[PDB]
């Protein structure tokens, strides 16, 4: 069961997991069963289901099973803080998304893969590695007694596959950038209308960046070593795309590390702080994400400085 005080921060939106593996298992399932019901969901195969997925990420620095959790976390506290708005079905699909959303992660970009040539990109020509990671998913729960959505309707199962489909590819966040444009401009002419599938679906697209972006609105200490975590991976692809004879960009470059917070300011300028903003405008108890996200750009003026 949950220590008292998990039950208690579980529920901040700057939650931390912690370092015990073994205990997140149990985080995911407590989230998913106050989310959408201990009806739904034998516990022997969700267990068995999380099981496969955590040994289906791998041991990279950054886009690992402790990612995925946290990520999972985020959105469970945008869904316990906005009761009402998404179905038991949706909330499912999301959950399960977030968990699912970085499967086999290798710590590069689309980009390197392209540049590559990677075979994955040859078979998905646009958002690769999340194509990819829908499809680890699909082939998890087609795993014998894997399948968690074995007591659905055929529509039903189709229905969620679809919302955990869209889930995933909005992870790219080449996608977020047009996503973003198109709900700030539905916000201020006064269209955005929740129940029209394609505006949800954008809303729900902005809630997937949200949460996969979520380091930024975590606690300054918590940010501040996180983004190590974060360089690690890119540098390591930055050492890889010198190996194919191409000059990384200077974020990927670890000769400009001393350039780290102003590469900050700016992903916090032109990304964090949008995003952010865009989804309390829609979604106004997400507030607590927007608010840290300010905090942390403010901590990085104060490196600067
Ligand atoms: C939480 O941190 C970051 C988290 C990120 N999470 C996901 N993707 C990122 N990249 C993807 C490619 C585009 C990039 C971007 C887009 C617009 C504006 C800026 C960056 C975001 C992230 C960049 C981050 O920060 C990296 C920031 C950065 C940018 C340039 C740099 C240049 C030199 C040294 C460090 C640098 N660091
Ligand atoms: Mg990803
Ligand atoms: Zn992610």
């Amino acid at each position: 069961n949950l220590p008292a005080r998990i039950c208690r921060d579980i529920e901040l939106f700057h939650f931390d997991i912690g370092p015990f593996e073994n205990m997140w298992p149990g985080i995911f399932v407590y989230m998913i069963h106050r989310s959408c019901g201990t009806s739904c969901f034998e516990l022997e195969k969700l267990c068995r289901f999380i099981m496969s997925v955590k040994k289906n990420y791998r041991r990279v620095p950054y886009h690992n099973w402790k990612h995925a959790v946290t990520v999972a976390h985020c959105m469970y506290a945008i869904l316990q803080n906005n009761n009402g708005l998404f179905t038991d079905l949706e909330r499912k699909g999301l959950l399960i998304a977030c968990l699912c959303h970085d499967l086999d992660h290798r710590g590069f970009s689309n980009s390197y893969l392209q540049k590559f040539d990677h075979p994955l990109a040859a078979l998905y020509s646009t958002s690769t590695m999340e194509q990819h990671h829908f499809s680890q998913t699909v082939s998890i729960l087609q795993l014998e007694g894997h399948n968690i959505f074995s007591t659905l309707s055929s529509s039903e199962y189709e229905q969620v596959l679809e919302i955990i489909r869209k889930a995933i590819i909005a992870t790219d966040l080449a996608l977020y950038f047009g996503n973003r444009k198109q709900l700030e401009e539905m916000y201020q002419t006064g269209s955005l209308n929740l129940h029209n599938q394609s505006h949800r679906d954008r809303v729900i697209g902005l809630m997937m960046t949200a949460c996969d972006l979520c380091s930024v609105t975590k606690l300054w200490p918590v940010t501040k070593l996180t983004a190590n975590d974060i360089y690690a991976e890119f540098w390591a692809e930055g050492d890889e795309m010198k190996k194919l004879g191409i000059q990384p960009i200077p974020m990927m470059d670890r000769d400009k590390r001393d350039e780290v917070p102003q590469g900050q300011l700016g992903f916090y300028n032109a990304v964090a702080i949008p995003c952010y903003t865009t989804l309390t405008q829609i979604l106004p108890p997400t507030e607590p994400l927007l608010k840290a996200c300010r905090d942390n750009l403010n901590q990085w003026e104060k490196v600067i400085r």
